[PDB]
């Protein structure tokens, strides 16, 4: 399969700008949010999940189709939560409706990592919407009750390397799990995107519990949690020696982050060699609204 990025019709950089304005002005709004964390771990969570059904052996799922907004693919157990993440993004998707379901999707991603103070990610445009039919089926992200061995091999699926796995693994400096949604049981969250993931994995005093869904986690007594398959990041002695790294630099870990989110929002699709070069866009903040 090849999927062929095909800008939407006329747009340039200024009209993705208005969409990237549109969702942070709303993430600024709508701060009553799961218990004032907001909307942005929703939404960065989001655009992981509609692109980690990618898989690189056949090109099938990923962010290009845009298939999360399919019955089958919404309704995965796996995406459970999320929906809170897609009504969000309806009345943008209602003031702009020439953009599509997978650029609002991984936009969406890249707002929210930005507005919660994180790095830049450059961002390409031209995803374009497929028919049910190529939605994939239920399974393809991953379970959370595994160890380094599993996480290395599942990511290996998305094309992922060491390095990139546990850049990515750092967003779970967002935001929380949820009992309902997950078999989780959250522990303090955060809306502000920094390396405290690696610093609380490093530093923090963890037990082994279990959770009111009788699963284990790790529990700190500052109120941390961490999921099996991230404390598995510091029992491999591969992902410790990166974990360690990105606690000590801030700037790496920002640097890495972009490239693998950026890289894991792409995966799949074909940029014809005359397509625009990736936007990267202001910050409300940078702009003065
Ligand atoms: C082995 C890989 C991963 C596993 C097993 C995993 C699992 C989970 C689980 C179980 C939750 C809780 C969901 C809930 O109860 O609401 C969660 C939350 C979250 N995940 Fe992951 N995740 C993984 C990788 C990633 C990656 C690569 C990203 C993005 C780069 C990411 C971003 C997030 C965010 C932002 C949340 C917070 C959502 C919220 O607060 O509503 N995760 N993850």
């Amino acid at each position: 399969l090849v999927h062929v990025a095909s800008v939407e019709k006329g747009r340039s950089y200024e009209d993705f700008q208005k969409v990237y304005n549109a969702i942070a002005l709303k993430l600024r709004e709508d701060d009553e949010y799961d218990n004032y964390i907001g909307y942005g771990p929703v939404l960065v969570r989001l655009a992981w999940h509609i692109s980690g059904t990618w898989d690189k052996h056949d090109n099938t799922g990923g962010s290009y189709g845009g298939t999360y907004r399919f019955k089958k693919e919404f309704n995965d157990p796996s995406n459970a939560g999320l929906q809170n993440g897609f009504k969000f993004l309806e009345p943008i998707h209602k003031e702009f409706p020439w953009i599509s379901s997978g650029d609002l999707f991984s936009l969406g991603g890249v707002t929210a990592v930005q507005e919660m103070q994180g790095p830049k990610i450059p961002w390409r445009c031209g995803r374009v919407d497929t028919p049910e039919d190529t939605t994939p089926d239920n399974g393809r992200l991953p379970d959370a009750d595994k160890d380094a061995g599993y996480v290395r091999t599942f990511f290996q699926r998305l094309n992922m390397n060491d390095r990139e796995v546990v850049a990515l693994m750092g967003a779970h400096a967002l935001g929380k799990t949820h009992l309902k949604n997950s078999g989780y049981e959250g522990g303090g969250a955060n809306n502000v995107f920094t390396n405290e993931f690696y610093l609380n994995l490093l530093n923090e005093d963890w037990k082994l519990e279990k959770n009111d869904a009788n699963n284990e986690q790790w529990d700190s007594k500052s109120g941390y949690m961490m999921l099996p398959t991230d404390y598995s990041l510091i029992q491999d002695p591969k992902y410790l020696s990166i974990v360690k790294e990105y606690a000590n630099d801030q700037d790496k870990f920002f640097k890495d982050f972009s490239k693998a989110f950026e890289k894991l929002l792409e995966n799949g699709i074909t940029f014809p060699k005359d397509a625009p070069s990736p936007f990267i866009f202001k910050t409300l903040e940078e702009q003065g609204l």
